């Protein structure tokens, strides 16, 4: 437990990647890192994990990221990779075993087109725990069922229960992070006229690799508790 | 000349794309369609333009593209492929000859991370055509010469003519046209500080590719007089 404690302002700059590893820096509760993570376990990449303490940022991190955000990537040749969703193609790519991204050009393309039909959420959902009252949550709550329309349109016209078809792939594990967040946000409603959505959300809780990376709303709750409360302790809910 | 008049409200759905071609939804000033015609050029794809008159748009093209946004590919099987960058990559995938993105893993990543980098500069050019006094004007060069700053340093460290290195490669032609534009917006002098940058676009109108689609300063301000005027010829400027 305590081995996943963050490193902050301070902290020393750590060693190199070992050979036979790659190293993601994360965040245990960032959305954006999940997807990471996600990829590693779905296609059994070895990998060690650092966690930043987005308050209380090493400055060393700025030298593995301009941006100072995660996910990162780093491996054993030294080669950075930041950015999610080019953190995932590129662990699809460049690891054996079950190909995340179809190989035919126009289905990779229609998986990125999601992707594309997906982008307001982070967005919503950033805006959304800032929220202040029941008439700003109702506002909030009928803009996330425009954007859930737009996915359940995808899946009436595939009749697929995943976004890449019956089995899930890398669309699915690019949008999941933001639809376990909903529960705990109190916007599980928004779900209620996309009927094919929220069987989607059922079957993606089923998936070995969803499960074995879902974190507790209890646990999501303390750390957006602190996160707004600005603590540089939120990273490290829990331990 | 006439044959590019745009398509507008009232104009027939066009038949089935030719099996061998493929068809392009553009407009002729548009630099997110321009990114999708230098990669059809540049790769040597027979393929035919449709230009929609974006202020007079056709019903039938909401059924191209939900969004209602060219560019769009149809090809002779009839699938459809929009967003600018994932046309891009279905185009470099799809059809034979000169790899526009790397095939290795990591410097495809690379190329996705500087278009990152690059990634402010379109909504400061849609800023910017709107700017309304030397005041406003002063305040949008200090954000272009601090976005240009990030490009600088890449071409610093890379110590290459390109972005992706000495051959000109995918992520040049997917940043250009913004360059292209910069003269006609009078914000040449935001490139006075990045001088690797602006080698690079000198670079970039001497490609065959480039030099081939190049519009006039004259044609693109005629344009962008009409678009400003709130004009539905202002697509078809010069017809
Ligand atoms: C890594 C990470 O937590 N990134 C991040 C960036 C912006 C937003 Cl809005 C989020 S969040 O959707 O989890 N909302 C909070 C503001 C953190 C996450
Ligand atoms: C296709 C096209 O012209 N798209 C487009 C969308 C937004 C913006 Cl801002 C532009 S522009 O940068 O050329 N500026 C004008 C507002 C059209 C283009």
């Amino acid at each position: 437990g305590e081995s996943a404690r963050s490193l902050g302002k301070g902290s020393a700059p750590p060693g190199p990647v070992p050979e036979g590893s790659i190293r993601i820096y994360s965040m245990r509760f960032c959305p954006f890192a999940e997807r990471t993570r996600l990829v590693l376990k779905a296609k059994g990449i070895r990998h060690e994990v650092i966690n930043i303490n987005l308050k209380n940022k090493p400055e060393w991190f700025f030298k593995k990221n301009p941006f100072g955000l995660v996910p990162v990537l780093e491996n054993s040749q030294g080669q950075l990779i930041y950015e999610s969703a080019i953190t995932c193609e590129y662990l699809d790519e460049a690891y054996p075993g079950k190909k995340l991204l179809p190989d035919d050009p126009y289905e990779k393309a229609c998986q990125k087109m999601i992707l594309e039909l997906f982008s307001k959420v982070p967005s919503l959902v950033g805006s959304f725990i800032r929220s202040q009252n029941k008439e700003d949550y109702a506002g909030l709550k009928e803009e996330f069922r425009k954007e859930f329309t737009k996915l359940e349109e995808v899946l009436t016209n595939k009749k697929t229960t995943f976004f890449g078809g019956n089995s899930i792939s890398m669309i699915d594990y690019l949008i999941w992070p933001w639809f376990e967040r909903l529960e705990a946000m109190k916007l599980n409603e928004c779900v209620d006229h996309t009927p094919k959505l929220k069987l989607w959300m059922a079957a993606m809780k089923e998936d070995p690799t969803v499960s074995a990376l879902l974190t507790s709303e209890k646990d999501w709750q303390g750390f957006l508790e602190l996160y707004l409360q600005n603590s540089p302790e939120a990273c490290d809910y829990g331990l």
